[PDB]
């Protein structure tokens, strides 16, 4: 595996690491996303995940209004955080 | 750095490794993309980057019609292939 492929694999595995804990094993709940942000993106959220921001994040990603983020919906998040990592 | 932050940093450094080769240092030319595909995404392109497929890929990725792939266009490409990777994985 190339370095890029290894990195892409971590994008995949990370989603499932959090999604598979609670509820639907293939969707990220609010709570699973909060954990993902705090543990995986501390540079973006710091030590405390802001409740209102989390609600708006979830709402913007959750295109089918099931209150969860599926992997297709999560790909939008991946694109955003990739751009953010380049710029900031 | 978290495993996810380390992964994102690889996506950023990989882009610039290839984009900075020639021409605009912040955009992937068709040639730069060909190499990136060949060396970095062989599990998606394989051993040869196909020429017709390369032209189709560039066209599909190139939302601003400048015949190159910029960072945002690349970020969308990778998010699409990770949805592909997740399909293969799941
Ligand atoms: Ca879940
Ligand atoms: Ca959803
Ligand atoms: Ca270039
Ligand atoms: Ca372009």
């Amino acid at each position: 595996s190339s370095s890029l492929e290894q990195a892409l694999a971590v994008l995949v595995t990370t989603f499932h690491k959090y999604s598979s804990q609670e509820g639907d094993k293939f969707k990220l709940s609010k709570g699973e996303m909060k954990e993902l942000l705090h543990k995986e993106l501390p540079s973006f959220v710091g030590e405390k995940v802001d409740e209102e921001g989390l609600k708006k994040l979830m709402g913007s990603l959750d295109e089918n209004s099931d209150q969860q983020v599926d992997f297709q919906e999560y790909a939008v998040f991946l694109a955003l955080i990739t751009v953010m990592s380049n710029d900031f």
